[PDB]
């Protein structure tokens, strides 16, 4: 039968949705979807995706009456993300509402319940350091922040509020209190959801972390010759006199992200060289437009079939992510004959029309919440010598341990300037990142300098762990158990359902009591027992089934305009022949690649034996 908490929604479903639900629920009740052979696993995922697309896409703000335009007149990715969706010129652009995956839950009377500092101190603060083994390295951790920089940032109110640590835990808090800005609340003037928040980044997967979020930023980064972007002679980003990096989105960053931005600047410039060689007479503007299309597609491809495949290290997930990109008919057929069939057989990429499933494209409040993965950052970075004698392990030899707190923000840019690209990248490649588990949140995040929009330092330092828990509540995102119910997942009845870590359970009970409905989303996501091979929780993964597919399927430039006319022949060939981050690093840094990158993926610890 059907879980009691899901009986109501089940009874209201259409016959076809009832069938899909009973199929997935049969596996879920026995925790079986990830324990079956690949074909049944894929059917499960596709079925779950179809249900999420129907029940978990909610508009924020009025949907009708988008600004009028012809897509044939906009065959490029605009500086602010406008003019993608023919029916909604503003969809995916800078300064638009975050959508929702679920109806908001008002928590305005419980923003401090339980206390954010108590949560941060007792449940999140790093104790014994936990890492991912060989599965996922520090480049993988930098990569995902690099994507967040592409995707999402919430507009802030101009006023300030503050939180003070209670006496029970103050002695263990690096900060005793801190100030920050509330999330800006805007009226939707719509019949549905009444209050929304604005995304100040472009929600389209458009390489905006490299290119900028609007025309005013984008102009600052260009050489205006041959379509190219500015880069230093050391292969690192240039800096303004105030110490801020010249790149697309540089706010609240660190050295690991800066090297990826520099790498993709070189990628963009190399694409410019290649296209100009085939088409000698293109202007700077035309070359920039084509190269941005190519580089943003390379980024989406590397993320989809390389980064995600190492994050979710199972057979079913490698097949699923490759199917989203290439289709179930596979790369050879896709590359030779183009897109065949629908989203399953031919993939999301190269669909003849974009598909938003009836709801204007946006990234969502919940997508923000499940991407809060600050525990991926290790406490220290082991620097290695790119030209050292291979050690006892045949690794490059160790040079010194550096506190990763010294590699963050403006001071991090200074330290990176003394270390250089090769040493930073090699060192990050050879070290595991942190695991997404409880008690694994870096101490330097507990007394962090946050930045203004323009990248400059704020004087009010923050306890990020405490602030994150506060933000989810402030933004009306359902807490862990309700969040699961809204995704058609079986809720916990007791703490034992969540994890078998006895120490975790005892600490959770001391803070939340026996009220499973009180458990914060972030705490639940970190605590949840993980599927073998999964670096993330199943709960987070469910938001991603829907939203990662949506980033590709809703975008004209991954679908109707993913072709030679739009990208150029050479541009399309560049995307088609690039399979992962290894290919990009090999292009610009073949020496450290040949000497030290032994793993097939550049996201594995580089001496992994696969
Ligand atoms: C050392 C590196 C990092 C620093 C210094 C940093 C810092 C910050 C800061 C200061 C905020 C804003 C807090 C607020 O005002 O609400 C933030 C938000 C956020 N961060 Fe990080 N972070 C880092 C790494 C990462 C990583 C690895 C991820 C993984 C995806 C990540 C994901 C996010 C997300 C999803 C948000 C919320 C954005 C929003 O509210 O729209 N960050 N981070
Ligand atoms: C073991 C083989 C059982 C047959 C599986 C049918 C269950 C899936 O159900 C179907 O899923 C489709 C997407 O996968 C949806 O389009 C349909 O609405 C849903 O009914
Ligand atoms: C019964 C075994 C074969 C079932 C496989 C067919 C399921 C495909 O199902 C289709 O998937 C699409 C794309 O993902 C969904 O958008 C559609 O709603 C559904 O028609
Ligand atoms: C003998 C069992 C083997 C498993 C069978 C797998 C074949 C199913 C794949 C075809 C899916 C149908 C595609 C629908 C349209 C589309 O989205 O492309
Ligand atoms: C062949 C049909 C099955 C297709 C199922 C699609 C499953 C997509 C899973 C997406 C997981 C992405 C997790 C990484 C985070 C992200 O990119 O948003
Ligand atoms: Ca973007
Ligand atoms: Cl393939
Ligand atoms: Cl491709």
């Amino acid at each position: 039968s059907v879980h009691p908490d899901l009986r109501d929604v089940f009874s209201k479903m259409s016959f076809f949705d009832k069938i899909g639900f009973l199929f997935i629920h049969a596996f879920d009740k026995r925790n079986l979807w990830h324990k079956v052979p690949v074909p049944i696993g894929l059917l499960y995922l596709n079925t779950r995706r179809t249900l999420l697309e129907k029940y978990n896409l909610l508009a924020v703000g009025r949907s009708s009456h988008g600004a009028l335009f012809d897509p044939k007149e906009f065959l490029y990715r605009t500086e602010d993300g406008k003019y993608n969706d023919p029916h909604n010129a503003e969809a995916g652009s800078q300064n638009t509402f975050f959508g929702r995956n679920m109806e908001p839950v008002d928590q305005q009377d419980e923003l401090m319940s339980p206390d954010p500092f108590v949560v941060a101190t007792k449940l999140l603060a790093r104790r014994e350091y936990k890492d991912t083994g060989k599965q996922f390295n520090i480049l993988a951790a930098a990569w995902i922040q690099f994507m967040v920089h592409d995707w999402m940032d919430h507009m802030e109110d101009t006023g300030q509020i503050g939180i003070t640590a209670p006496k029970e835990v103050a002695n263990e808090c690096p900060l005793k209190s801190f100030k920050f800005h509330p999330t800006k609340e805007l009226p939707t003037n719509s019949d549905g959801i009444k209050i929304g928040h604005y995304n100040i980044r472009t929600a389209w997967w458009d390489g905006s972390a490299v290119y900028g979020n609007n025309e005013e930023r984008a102009e600052k980064l260009r050489t205006y010759v041959d379509g190219k972007l500015v880069i230093g002679d050391d292969g690192l980003l240039l800096h303004k006199e105030n110490g801020v990096a010249l790149s697309g989105d540089i706010r609240n960053s660190w050295a690991g992200v800066s090297i990826l931005q520099a790498l993709f600047v070189k990628e963009h410039n190399a694409v410019c060289d290649a296209i100009k060689e085939e088409h000698p007479n293109l202007s700077d503007e035309e070359l920039y437009r084509y190269a941005k299309l190519v580089t943003s597609a390379v980024i989406a491809k590397v993320h989809t079939i390389d980064w995600t495949v190492e994050l979710l290290k199972t057979k079913t997930m490698r097949a699923a992510m490759r199917a989203n990109w290439y289709g179930l008919l596979g790369k050879k057929i896709k590359d030779t004959f183009g897109h065949i069939g629908g989203p399953i057989l031919g993939g999301l990429v190269g669909l003849k029309k974009p598909n938003n499933h009836g709801v204007p494209y946006s990234l969502t409040e919940e997508f923000t919440s499940v991407f809060r993965m600050h525990s991926l950052i290790p406490s220290t970075l082991k620097l290695r010598d790119p030209t050292g004698q291979p050690d006892a392990n045949n690794s490059p030899p160790c040079l010194e341990d550096i506190d990763i707190g010294e590699m963050i923000g403006l001071k991090g840019e200074e330290q990176l300037s003394k270390i250089g690209f090769e040493k930073q990248a090699l060192s990050m490649g050879y070290q595991a990142c942190g695991a997404l588990e409880l008690w694994n949140y870096p101490s330097f995040f507990r007394n962090l300098i946050p930045q203004n929009l323009d990248g400059t330092n704020r004087s009010d330092r923050i306890d990020l762990a405490a602030l994150e828990v506060y933000r989810d509540r402030e933004r009306s995102v359902p807490r862990y158990n309700e969040f699961r119910r809204r995704l058609f997942l079986i809720p916990i009845k007791s703490w034992e359902d969540l994890t078998s870590d006895k120490d975790a359970i005892e600490t959770i009970r001391a803070i939340y009591g026996d009220d499973v409905e009180k458990l914060d989303l972030l705490v639940g996501l970190m605590a949840e027992k993980k599927i073998k091979g999964f670096a993330i929780s199943e709960t987070a993964f469910n938001i991603f089934i829907l939203m990662a597919s949506r980033r590709l399927e809703a975008d004209r430039f991954f679908t109707s305009n993913f072709n030679e006319e739009t990208y150029t022949k050479k541009g399309m060939q560049w995307v088609k022949t690039t399979e992962g981050l290894r290919d990009v690093i090999n292009r610009h840094y073949p020496e450290i690649t040949a000497k030290w990158m032994k793993s097939s993926s550049a996201f594995s610890v580089w001496d992994a034996d696969y």
